[PDB]
C-alpha cells in the first residue's frame, strides 16, 4: 499496495562502493536517487534500509520494531566490542547490565574524570615544551590512557601505558572494514586478547580479596555485580565489559585531534573558549556534531515498518545514518559549517545530535559515556586554548570524508609549546 516503492542503490553487494564514498555514501545516494530513504546491500549481499533524521532515529530506537541482536558484524564484535559485550545483548539482560554502566556516571565520578584530565594536562606541559613536535593524536591517546585506567580503578604501571594505548588504538580503529576481512584483523584480535588477559586478572584478584579497588570505580562495581537473576558475570565477560568502560574514553583522542583542528580553522574560537564561560561546552558539542566518527549503526526490522512513504519489510537490515543526521539540513542551519553558537538554542532532542547514538540511555544501546566525552573535551580544549601557546606548522590537515574512520591525516601536529604564565 500500500506504500510507495522503496528505491535501491542497485547491486548484489555495494560494500566497496560504501567504503570508497565513506561518510558521504548515504548522502550521495539520497541525492542521486532523490529520496530520504533507500536500500542497499553490503557485507555479502545483506539488504540494509538507510534511515536518517529525527524520524529515522526515533524509529531506529523503537525496541518494539527494531532489533539490534546479532547485527554488529562479527569481526567488529571480535575486535572492537568483545564477545558477549553489552553491545551484543538485548531485552531484560541488556537493560539490567546497562544500568550497571550508567550507575558509574555519578556527579562525583564525573567530577573526578574532570579533575584527572585537568591535572594530567597541567602536569604534561613541561614534557610538550621539550618535544620538537607533538602529534596530538598520539599524545592525547597516551594521556587519556592514564585518565581512563585510573578512572576505571584499573592499575596501569607507567611503563605499560604506551603499550596499552597502542593496543587500544588498534581496537578502536578496527571498524574500518565495516566487518570485512582486512590486513590488521589478527593484530587487532591479538591486541584485544592482551588487554582482556590483563583486565581478567584484575577482576579475579578483586574477587579474591587480593586487591581493593575503591568503591564506585568500574573495576570494583563490575567485579562484585550480580545480574537480575543473581549471577555475576564470568571473569572473561566481566573483563570485556570492564574494557567497555574506558577504551572508548581513550577513543576521545579522536575528538581531541578534531578539536584542535577546529580551533586552528576557526581562530576566534580560542578567545571565546577563554572568555565565555559556557563556550567550552558549545565548542565540544559542535566538535561531536561536525566531525565524522561513527558513520552509521546496524539494526534489523522485526516486522514490516511503514516509514516515510515506504514499507520496510520484516527481516531487512536497518542502518541509522549517524553522519547524515548530524549534518541534516532541516535539523541544523548550515550543517557543514562549524558553529558552536548553534548550541545556544538547541532544545536537547535525543534524536538529532546522535554522534554517539540516540534514544534512551537506560533502555536503548545509546552511548553510556556521552557526558564523560563532553567533560573531557571541555577540559582539554580549555587547556589548549588558555594554558599554553603553540604553533601549527603546515602539514596534511585534511579530514577525508570519503575514508572511514575519520582522522586528521597528520594527527594534528603542534610545535613551540609554551606555558602561559603571568610572572609580573
Ligand atoms: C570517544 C567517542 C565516543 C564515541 C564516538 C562513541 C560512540 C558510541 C556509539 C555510536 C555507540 C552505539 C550506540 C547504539 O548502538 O545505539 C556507543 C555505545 C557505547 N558507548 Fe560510546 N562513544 C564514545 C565514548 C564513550 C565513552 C567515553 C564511554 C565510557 C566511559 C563509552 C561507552 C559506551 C558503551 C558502554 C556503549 C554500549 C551501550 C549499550 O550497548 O547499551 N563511549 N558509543
Ligand atoms: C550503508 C550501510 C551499510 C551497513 C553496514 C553496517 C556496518 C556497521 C558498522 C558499524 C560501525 C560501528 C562504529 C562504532 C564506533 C565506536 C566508537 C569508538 C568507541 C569504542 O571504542 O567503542
Amino acid at each position: 499496495h500500500h506504500m510507495a516503492t522503496l528505491k535501491r542503490d542497485k547491486g548484489l553487494d555495494n560494500t566497496l562502493k560504501v567504503l570508497k564514498q565513506g561518510y558521504l555514501y548515504t548522502t550521495n545516494q539520497r541525492n542521486r536517487l532523490n529520496t530520504s530513504v533507500f536500500q542497499t546491500k553490503a557485507l555479502g549481499g545483506k539488504p540494509f534500509v538507510v534511515v536518517t533524521g529525527k524520524e529515522g532515529a526515533e524509529m531506529f530506537y523503537n525496541n518494539d520494531v527494531v532489533q539490534r541482536e546479532g547485527m554488529l558484524p562479527k569481526r567488529i564484535v571480535n575486535t572492537l566490542a568483545g564477545k558477549g559485550a553489552i553491545h551484543t545483548v538485548d531485552g531484560k539482560k541488556h537493560v539490567d547490565r546497562k544500568a550497571l554502566f550508567m550507575s558509574l556516571m555519578t556527579e562525583g565520578n564525573l567530577n573526578y574524570v574532570r579533575e584527572l584530565t585537568r591535572t594530567l594536562w597541567h602536569a604534561n606541559t613541561q614534557r610538550m615544551e621539550s618535544m620538537d613536535e607533538v602529534n596530538i593524536y598520539r599524545e592525547s591517546i597516551v594521556l587519556l590512557t592514564k585518565v581512563g585506567t585510573r578512572w576505571a580503578g584499573v592499575q596501569a604501571p607507567p611503563e605499560d601505558i604506551e603499550r596499552i594505548a597502542t593496543d587500544m588504538d588498534i581496537m578502536i580503529d578496527s571498524f574500518r572494514a565495516l566487518g570485512g576481512a582486512f590486513k590488521g584483523y589478527k593484530a587487532s584480535k591479538e591486541a584485544r586478547r592482551r588487554v582482556e588477559d590483563w583486565l581478567e586478572e584484575q577482576i579475579i584478584e578483586t574477587r579474591k580479596g587480593n586487591i581493593h579497588p575503591p568503591e564506585g570505580t568500574a573495576l570494583y562495581e563490575f567485579a562484585h555485580w550480580e545480574d537480575y537473576l543473581g549471577n555475576p558475570m564470568d571473569s572473561r565477560t566481566c573483563a570485556i565489559d570492564l574494557m567497555n568502560t574506558f577504551r572508548p574514553l581513550i577513543a576521545i583522542n579522536r575528538f581531541v585531534s578534531f578539536g584542535l583542528h577546529a580551533m586552528n580553522e576557526n581562530p576566534i574560537t580560542r578567545e571565546k573558549i577563554k572568555s565565555e564561560p559556557d563556550y567550552a561546552y558549545k565548542f565540544a558539542q559542535e566538535v561531536r556534531r561536525y566531525y565524522p566518527f561513527v558513520p552509521f549503526l546496524p539494526g534489523k526490522a522485526k516486522v514490516d515498518i511503514d516509514f516515510q512513504g515506504v514499507t520496510i519489510p520484516a527481516g531487512v537490515g536497518l542502518a541509522l545514518d549517524v553522519y547524515g543526521t548530524t549534518h541534516d539540513e532541516s535539523l541544523w542551519d548550515d550543517p557543514n559549517e562549524f558553529r558552536p553558537e548553534r548550541f545556544e538554542t538547541w532544545d536537547g532532542s535525543p534524536f538529532d545530535l546522535i554522534p554517539q547514538g540516540g534514544g534512551d540511555y537506560w533502555t536503548n544501546h545509546r552511548c553510556a559515556g556521552e557526558w564523560i566525552t563532553v567533560i573531557i573535551m571541555e577540559e582539554t580544549m580549555k587547556y589548549f586554548a588558555e594554558k599554553i601557546t603553540y604553533d601549527v606548522p603546515e602539514q596534511d590537515l585534511e579530514v577525508d570524508l570519503n575514508s572511514i574512520p575519520g582522522y586528521v591525516k597528520s594527527g594534528f601536529v603542534i610545535k613551540n609549546v609554551r606555558e602561559v604564565v603571568d610572572r609580573t
